[PDB]
């Protein structure tokens, strides 16, 4: 009888895209990882393990968090990776995940979203559908993938004034 | 940047909404154009309207109609939404079409109308603009967040899902 | 504290969900539970379904029910959720039952069901709460942001909407 | 022919109920009227103005704008009154607006939202229609409407951590 095969796994280590409103705060918090919330409601085939990894907010997310998630996705039996993460630190931790030979055979995407998915007018939704078919599509290596296209984590940069990631330019 | 995207709406499910002459969901205006307004894409889009018919009164001429449609865009990498009662008969005739064979064209929709609570839409529109980018030319149905190869596939009706013959 | 509220679901257009099943809309869950598991209460509520009925189905004999379900409860403040289609017929019958003469009655619904978007559930959810604490004894419809009386009122089917007569 | 009178107006100085994500401050601020969203799908048979008096955040809010709130609320032939506000402050603003003998025939509700709005799980419309329906039924005074209850401002305090009005208890 066909067993549905489950390619993908996403890690999840918190950022904008699931940050939620609480009483106490009177503000954001990084909360529950939203790409749970989506993949609940997208009657999948197959089926996504969500691992959470980390939920610190921007400032107190440090290198030793960083090569956590370098073993986290390298231990991983899967060979397409989703990590949701936060966009100002986006590039760092791709950059990091691009110099693993671990990785080296796997197809690793990072996202997130620019306006939490719990805010009216989330980009978050449509960024798990697009991140999930790059994860699964692409050649081995580490990609970004935000504004429905994918990013080079080498040749990026995140403008934090305009919530957008834009390439460099090679000279 | 990614290739210029072309995204055709035949209507469906995917873009049913509530009409209180109807006392009921009719085919509204296309939901894609709502999801991606709120994407904030990089690369070139344009949406354009075919149809808002139900998918079941597609007859051969219409999805002949739909071929040629395809074949006027420029672009080589195509999103048509569409209904899925009649999504795998529409994608097996753009399949067979010569003129296509140079286009990534893939067709999609949702289980649940984009405008009630808990669809399936907004997902599916960000994996099938990515499938229509990262395929190779071909046709194909994303949905399920899996691609199907339209000739090996079926709609179960009874189900609400897709799945290998 | 706010006097204690009993609500009674009898269905209609508010509690009407997408199913794969039915390739449509069906009468669901009560969509009042869900505006007030939000609404942060301070005061004592009891909510208890009646009916997912076709408010069209409604028989004489339903009405009878309902006057007799309504007057089980200790509770001198109700709330009934309830299809338009017959809201009117339903809030006429109660208003001439003697045994509910001490009890502030409101019945509300939507135009547009609770689980699509622009809906005006959750604004008639709350006002319709508030009319059911603070309105005299009687019964009334609570729609469209006022009170109407059930005797001077009528369903314009055509239009979506109540109106005086 | 029948005119549809429309007793109620609404004046807005933001608060909680308002907030909005912005990419700039990577965070919330304070948006447009979140009640002229809730009231454009209620399907009223009247109208209602709705009217913005301010929006500044809760520590730049001074009695200079309290006293604003006074006198657009008296200038108004409306004799229902509801106003959107903060609920930090919400108690003094309605405390003070209780004193001004100007309000003496009018019935005025100040309401609001624990959760903005705009953020997944909001109180706001439910607490918009009641505070609507208490604005227009309640007999003239100034009253809070928040928790599906009226509160008497001179006897209400808000309760920070927990997001709530509570009685203060006759002794
Ligand atoms: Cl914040
Ligand atoms: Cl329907």
């Amino acid at each position: 009888m066909a067993v549905s095969p489950s390619p993908l796994r996403i890690f999840t280590a918190g950022g904008t895209i699931d940050e939620d409103y609480r009483l106490e705060e009177n503000g954001l918090v990084v909360g529950d990882p939203f790409v749970a919330e989506v993949l609940k409601t997208a009657r999948l085939a197959g089926a996504v393990s969500i691992v959470a990894l980390s939920r610190k907010d921007s400032l107190d997310f440090t290198e030793a968090d960083r090569e956590a998630i370098g073993r986290a996705v390298g231990q991983a039996v899967e060979d397409h990776i989703l990590l949701t993460h936060g966009t100002d630190t986006m590039v760092e931790t791709a950059r990091y995940l691009g110099g693993l030979p671990e990785l080296a055979g796997k197809t690793v995407v990072l996202s997130g979203a620019m306006v939490p998915g719990r805010v009216g007018g989330s980009d978050a939704a449509f960024n798990i559908g697009f991140a999930c078919a790059a994860a699964l599509m692409l050649a081995p290596g580490v990609y970004i993938a935000m504004h429905g296209k994918v990013f080079d984590p080498a040749k990026t940069r995140k403008n934090r004034g305009l919530g957008r990631f834009e390439p460099i330019d090679d000279q």
